[PDB]
């Protein structure tokens, strides 16, 4: 009927939790995307302030909902694409495992991480030292907690809580590397997703410009 | 059947938006408390973090069920005890844009307000500046945006997204003030949440005594 459109750039790791998101599900083509160029501050454009005075991407609107939230996002396109499926919500216990886990990257990992990367990136951050790492790597060691009592990281199935948070490692990795010592169910759930068949697509694709802008950055 | 145990301590904008709820949802009498007392450490107990790896209040048990951030225990109550009732989220696109506002509350106003409450009490912060405030002021500027669209946060029906907010912003009013001539559509609303006959227990309390806490730290 009518088809969600996906305000987007796949340098942003909430971006790339979407992507992945909508691959998993099998709903490429019922989601139009709308590209809105971070650097080149299309996300500050009249229409796109209306649209989310937050002033930031993803936005998702279907007809007249507006959800300014990846993670809202990622919640909605499960209730209304995949309740059949792999990916469901139905079940209210399984909707707040995945859910809790969606607020610890919104509130936790994501937090985290984007100060340093966004730091690093603004030239405010000229030299990482371990007060800004630790924080991450707090970060980390809860996700090793969660991977040990199950094998993903809201159950022991594949759910769209892996998505964001796996943007997010694959993100603030480039400058806080996972040590399989440290935290060995999480770097090997990490290796796990990276094979993901979509993963490149919908996730390295955006890693690897970031990764660009970065090295510029910090030679 | 089984009771939900909600681990709490009230100083907490996050464990306040959840008794709010548990007030404004009528199940006071369904749901244990837990006293887990920041001040005093027992957050860092070794029961309590062998519950919740970030070792932060509130968390609920239900069951096996361990939810771990304020916003998915104030979405699993609705679903478990509000399905026919006025804060219902059965309907999708009312239940995303409710789970919109909990991320806007979650990922942007209490990560904002906490910064600087957090560094005012730990005395880091010594004399409140323009560069302090401005994300709390930008954060204001989106919630007015969203009550000059709809009467209420996320519709124009009180839901559950007003409460963490509403906890939140009376927090945060102790040190960042909303003027009605800048914020006029949320001045009128924090009004009207304040008049919620469950608002003096549920969360005034908890303001009071961070209120005490704070001009003791500021004198
Ligand atoms: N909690 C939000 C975070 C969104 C966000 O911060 N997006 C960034 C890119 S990673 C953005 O568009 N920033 C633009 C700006 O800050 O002006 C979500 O998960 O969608
Ligand atoms: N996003 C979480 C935030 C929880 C949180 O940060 N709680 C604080 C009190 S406001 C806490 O218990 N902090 C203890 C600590 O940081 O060790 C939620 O909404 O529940
Ligand atoms: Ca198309
Ligand atoms: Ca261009
Ligand atoms: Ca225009
Ligand atoms: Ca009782
Ligand atoms: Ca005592
Ligand atoms: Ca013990």
């Amino acid at each position: 009927m009518s088809k969600p459109v996906l305000y987007y750039d796949d340098i942003s790791p909430p971006v790339r939790g979407v992507l992945l998101t909508v691959a998993a599900l099998g709903i490429k083509d019922q989601v139009e995307l709308k590209l809105v160029r971070l650097f080149e501050r299309e996300h500050l454009l009249e229409d796109f302030v209306k649209l989310n005075p937050l002033h930031a991407v993803p936005v998702l609107k279907h007809d007249d909902l507006v959800l300014t939230d990846s993670h809202a996002i990622i919640m909605y396109l499960c209730d209304i694409f995949g309740q059949d499926g792999d990916f469901s919500l139905k079940d209210p216990k399984q909707r707040a495992r995945v859910h809790n886990r969606l607020c610890f990257n919104n509130a936790v990992l994501f937090q985290r991480e984007s100060i340093v990367m966004r730091g690093l990136i603004n030239r405010s951050i000229v030299t990482l030292e371990d007060h800004h790492l630790k924080p991450v790597q707090e970060a980390y060691d809860c996700l090793e907690v969660y991977l040990t009592n199950s094998k993903f990281v809201a159950c022991d199935q594949l759910t769209v809580a892996d998505f964001p948070i796996v943007a997010c490692m694959s993100t603030v990795g480039m400058v806080c590397p996972l040590s399989t010592s440290r935290w060995p169910k999480t770097a090997a759930w990490f290796e796990t997703m990276k094979q993901l068949p979509y993963y490149q697509q919908a996730n390295q694709v955006g890693v690897d410009k970031l990764k660009e802008r970065l090295h510029a950055v910090m030679k």
